[PDB]
């Protein structure tokens, strides 16, 4: 789980800095267990599936 | 005007939620809306985006 938080938010930060160059905002946030985006961890972590999109 | 009416509905719901929390003995961390400290990524521009606000 951890490792694939690692990676996602690597992923994250990269977007976010490519919206704040286009003018766009720049709303993506982290994942956690608490709150997390990625399908296949639903039920270890808080499945929020439109947190970042 | 409908900036404001968001504003008012998200203030509402932050109410709610500081409520809750003191209830169970958590702190009440949540802070109120204005167009000069906004979390809500639409109202970017319009509003001072102060996007973990909350
Ligand atoms: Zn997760
Ligand atoms: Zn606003």
């Amino acid at each position: 789980i951890d490792r694939e938080h690692q990676e996602r938010n690597a992923e994250i930060s990269a977007c976010n800095a490519r919206a704040l160059s286009e003018g766009r905002p720049a709303s993506l946030v982290y994942l956690s267990r608490d709150a997390c985006d990625i399908p296949e961890h639903s039920g270890r972590c808080r499945f929020v599936k439109y947190l970042n999109f």
